[PDB]
């Protein structure tokens, strides 16, 4: 294989949280750069975009471990800990920030890691891991940011809902009983367009699905709403800068 | 090494960890027992009687944690939050368990970060609904409470149920009253009171009995050494000498 790998056009969906098991971690945040070693652990605020270049440790595993909070778990965090802690602008060293992560707090996540569907336990384990951790006050501020819905979050949860769906703007606008113009601009406002957004939802949807059993480019682009699997791997190597096959070779 | 303590009356949540002591509680007339290395979860309110076995001498046979009233008033929202919409319980300890009471007992005055242990440490306990569902019934404010508060403005100043009145403008029967639709007298809540304060004072520091007399508002020092013995079924000696 090859442990090197660069990796482009990264919208982070949901506040990610990575330890980095297996690889140092070099996050290119606009004019930025920001670097994440071995047994360590990353917090990555929602809504950021980056390029990222990984060096794996060891070529036989997987990278790093993740965890993306779903909108539900992130909105019971945030309220959680502005209760326990509270409210005492924001760039960089306030988005993607690091932590080392001592033999106590590595086991906390190996619990994380089994809980699958418990978000009980899971949030549970979380804040404790907060607890444990120095400079906690910029993370959960970031959390706080994180948590602010936008109308492009309200687009991408719809568009989400089925991705191979043959989204239009003429549909979406409908979708909002509003006038084309009207989501064009709403989106504009926030600096993006909705066949971006869809490019986006879909890469990322996509890029998931690899890391999985494993289904087919066929099936896979068909589950993404696009035509041929030859021309899917097209748009995707454009998007991360590489194509499907490399990244599952990467990643699984 | 052992000993058998009676009449023990829970104002604030407990939970132990039974370090060094294999403990045999009596709660009613059921028995029961948590073996060394055990974690032990006591509602609020409750009344029992304990027989406590040491391995060690020279370890206090356990570690108590009591929980105050921001902490609980924090827990309830937050874990309403966390799981959303039976008195005492024992469980088993794992490595993991037994490094977070560690931390537990180290964070000294730490609101949050103990807050926090705390909801983890909970969520990893089987059956934790009936220990969470123990946290609501705590949570809620009853009237014998309005008055411990009120008994504690002075544990050392001379209550009557007659100066209750005066202090809540309202008549004795009132008082007396409302406490028998809960179940209880004015004399337990001020027997506990007193015998709360000074079973807690005993272990913090070695003053003598007159000054813990004193404290809890008691003129003659040999008329607490009795209602001591006769509340918990030791003296006030043998009390220190044990848990010290």
């Amino acid at each position: 294989e090859k442990e090197l790998i660069k990796i482009n056009n990264v919208m982070i969906h949901k506040y990610t949280i990575l330890y980095t098991s297996n690889c140092i971690l070099d996050i290119s945040f606009g004019e930025d750069k920001i670097t994440c070693f071995n047994n360590r652990l990353v917090f990555l605020e929602r809504g950021v975009n980056i390029s990222v270049r990984i060096q794996k440790q060891k070529l036989t595993e997987k990278p790093y471990v993740a965890f993306r909070l779903n909108e539900n778990v992130l909105r019971h965090l945030k309220n959680t800990l502005m209760i326990i802690y509270g409210m005492s602008c924001r760039g960089v060293s306030r988005k993607i920030m690091t932590t080392e992560v001592d033999k106590m707090l590595l086991n906390v996540l190996r619990e994380m890691m089994g809980h699958h569907n418990d978000d009980s336990s899971f949030i549970s384990a979380l804040i404790y891991l907060i607890s444990k951790i120095k400079c906690n006050d910029k993370i959960i501020e970031s959390l706080y940011m994180s948590s602010i819905t936008f109308f492009t979050d309200k687009v991408r949860g719809v568009i989400e809902k089925d991705l191979s769906r043959k989204w239009t703007l003429a549909i979406i606008a409908d979708v909002f009983n509003v006038s084309e113009i009207t989501i064009r601009k709403r989106l504009e406002s926030e600096d993006t367009n909705f066949n971006q957004i869809l490019m986006q939802s879909r890469m990322s949807k996509a890029a998931l699905l690899l890391l999985e059993n494993s289904y087919q480019i066929s099936q896979i682009s068909n589950m993404i709403g696009i035509s041929s699997a030859s021309y899917f791997i097209r748009i995707f190597n454009k998007h991360f800068g590489v194509t499907p096959k490399q990244f599952f070779n990467y990643f699984k």
